[PDB]
């Protein structure tokens, strides 16, 4: 009946592992178009087209920072695009710019027939992820792109507003951030959004970089990421118990969750 449903019914142990089913595999961009660098990280046997992730560092910060989402999310069913930015300094409107080149690239390539990701992509189901100033990147893509499917920027920094995003996003912000403190940034951009389905999780004790590549909360950040982008990429209602039902309250009294604000039921 869903026209986007990949893969198995999802378990705790599945999400919360460092892969997921699907066979996944990986190429440099040769020009980007648009933007710094990118790798681009792809299923091979997802069972029809996926939708695409662009995924955007923070400031002086490259790849390496924010790709353990790649093949993370890959393995689970979508394309993901990880980008350096033209410049390690360039500030969010900029990186938001970026981040919607490399998906306006992704969907190039799809369309692109010596490519690995030929005919691979649902071009209409884009998402945006990113940490810090590429998190404030995120929410500025989903603002001015609300045909976006889902937004899951970490950390988040910006000197904007979102009271306008329609687009269902979820901030996973670090307890104790000093460089995009959640009291100036995550908290106020959270309390702005009132027009969408959307959620908070606070990492016990994170410093800004509590979300990245390497981190010790990878089972959990990967299992909310991935469950938000299944939910809302793919409309996969399989995925909303890990947000919103009896899987979702287990995870509240783990340690590593400070808090965990949301706008449940999320209703189709």
């Amino acid at each position: 009946t869903n026209p986007y449903q990949r893969g198995p019914d999802p378990t705790v142990s599945s999400l919360e592992a460092t892969r997921g089913p699907f066979s996944t595999s990986s190429f440099t961009v040769s020009r980007p178009s648009g933007y710094g660098a990118g790798t681009v990280y792809y299923p091979t046997n997802a069972g029809g087209k996926v939708g695409a992730i662009a995924v955007v560092p923070g400031y002086t910060a490259r790849q390496s920072s924010i790709n353990w989402w790649g093949p993370r999310l890959a393995s689970h069913g979508f394309v993901v695009i990880t980008i350096d930015t033209n410049s390690t300094l360039d500030q969010p409107s900029s990186r938001s710019s970026q981040q919607m080149a490399a998906l306006r690239q992704v969907v190039s390539l799809a369309g692109t027939s010596s490519s690995p990701i030929y005919n691979k992509v649902d071009t209409a189901r884009l998402g945006v992820m990113g940490w810090s100033m590429g998190g404030g990147g995120s929410l500025i893509s989903a603002k001015n792109n609300p045909s976006l499917r889902a937004a899951a920027p970490q950390a988040p920094w910006a000197q904007a507003s979102f009271s306008s995003v329609t687009v269902p996003t979820l901030i996973v912000s670090c307890e104790n951030d000093s460089i995009a403190p959640n009291s100036s940034h995550s908290f106020p951009f959270y309390n702005q959004m009132t027009r969408n389905k959307k959620a908070n999780l606070v990492i016990n004790g994170g410093s800004h970089s509590c979300a990245n590549s390497g981190n010790s909360d990878a089972g959990l950040i990967g299992k909310y990421g991935v469950a938000w982008m299944k939910r809302f990429m793919d409309d996969d209602t399989r995925y909303s118990k890990f947000l919103c039902g009896a899987e979702h309250q287990a995870d509240l009294s783990k340690r590593a969750v400070e808090a965990y604000k949301e706008n449940c039921p999320y209703l189709e």
